[PDB]
């Protein structure tokens, strides 16, 4: 996978992607018009999809009759019906900040972000032969904006596109920067014309990323050293240590 260091930079990269900033963001609860209901914590955990209902659930286990417990219900409804709903959530949103520097709270966070996100990124980037923490790491991203479900705008789908395009993985012998530069202009593609169009006005405007990623590239900075510099109009400037 990612080793310390690697990780913690891919981690703020995608804290600047998602919140305009290097510190990871565990208290961050808003309705984006996406879709998917409240968008939360560190990784974009989203009420429609149930990976909001996961972190309170693994929370709960953790720390049983917290402030969050009683929103169980809701949430598990809002996974069901896949819905975008967040009339019934009254004091959610308020009650997740309050917890942002609760260490219980975001261990249960770091968990669910390493089940769903990091551990599936880190298995396709080896189904791929991905070598390169910077490969690994737009794996990484990608997985956490696009979700690792079965839809054309999905991870998976993802990579198999860029597959196609690319005459195969770098498992079998495709260059790996060059495979990663064709999955950069997949992704760009899925973000300014998903197939999901409750998402089109967020993730057109989420396009940057992929630019920021590929500039990394374009340094030869593949293993992911530090510092790094990101300097983006739409984000601003930032240092990764």
């Amino acid at each position: 996978g990612l080793n310390k260091d690697q990780k913690r930079r891919a981690e703020q990269l995608t804290s600047i992607f998602e919140n305009g900033t290097t510190e990871i963001q565990y208290g961050y609860v808003e309705r984006l018009d996406d879709g998917r209901g409240y968008t939360c914590g560190r990784a974009g955990f989203t009420t429609a999809t149930g990976d909001a209902l996961e972190v309170v659930e693994v929370y709960t286990k953790a720390v049983p009759n917290n402030k969050l417990k009683k929103y169980l219900p809701e949430l598990r409804r809002l996974a069901k019906e896949e819905s975008d709903d967040t009339s019934n959530l009254k004091g959610f949103a308020s009650a997740w900040k309050s917890l942002a520097n609760d260490k219980e709270f975001r261990a249960a966070q770091d968990k669910v972000n390493d089940h769903l996100y990091y551990q599936p990124a880190m298995k396709r980037s080896d189904n791929a032969g991905l070598k390169t923490a910077l490969a690994r790491a737009v794996m990484y991203d990608t997985v956490i904006q696009h979700g690792d479900g079965d839809d054309p705008d999905s991870f998976y789908a993802l990579i198999k596109r860029t597959n196609k395009k690319a005459g195969g993985s770098p498992k079998d012998g495709i260059d790996e920067k060059k495979w990663l530069n064709k999955f950069l202009d997949v992704r760009y593609d899925d973000l300014m014309n998903p197939a999901n169009h409750d998402t089109r006005d967020e993730w057109r405007e989420s396009v940057a990323r992929v630019d920021v990623l590929r500039s990394i590239a374009k340094e030869n900075n593949y293993n992911l050293n530090g510092p790094i510099h990101v300097r983006s109009n739409e984000y601003g400037n930032f240092v990764i240590k």
